[PDB]
């Protein structure tokens, strides 16, 4: 319905607010790009699905992501990819695995200030209709 629609509009501009909030702090800038594949070479036999805060960006954009859960979860897999990807072995891994968790536990800790639940309530009972 035309009220359908209302809510996710809502959802994306929310959506957009709270990955540029992310995209716009210095300690998360490298995440704000495609690891690049002919400066990465073997990123992409390792990590099978790639993602970024530009990606993400994307997504919402052509009306991916239906519930702020779906949209966690692509943050989350920014993060994993990173922690997978990294290896652990000293001070640049800890600083970007480090990082990698800000990124995580900054967006959890914004959706969680502001997403009333009864919007995201609405969100998913949508969803689980279509």
């Amino acid at each position: 319905s035309m009220q359908e629609e209302d809510t996710f509009r809502e959802l994306r501009i929310f959506l957009r607010n709270v990955t540029h909030r992310l995209a716009i702090d210095k300690r998360f800038r490298v995440f704000t790009k495609p690891v690049d594949p002919d400066e990465v070479p073997d990123y992409v036999t390792v990590i099978k699905q790639p993602m970024d805060l530009s990606s993400v960006i994307s997504k919402i954009d052509l009306h991916k992501y239906l519930t702020v859960k779906d949209y966690l979860r692509d943050i989350d897999l920014i993060c994993s990819n990173a922690l997978e990807y990294n290896p652990d072995r000293d001070p640049g891994d800890r600083l970007i695995r480090h990082r990698a968790c800000a990124l995580r536990d900054t967006a959890y800790a914004i959706i969680k200030e502001e997403l009333d639940e009864d919007f995201e309530q609405l969100c998913e009972e949508i969803q689980e209709s279509r």
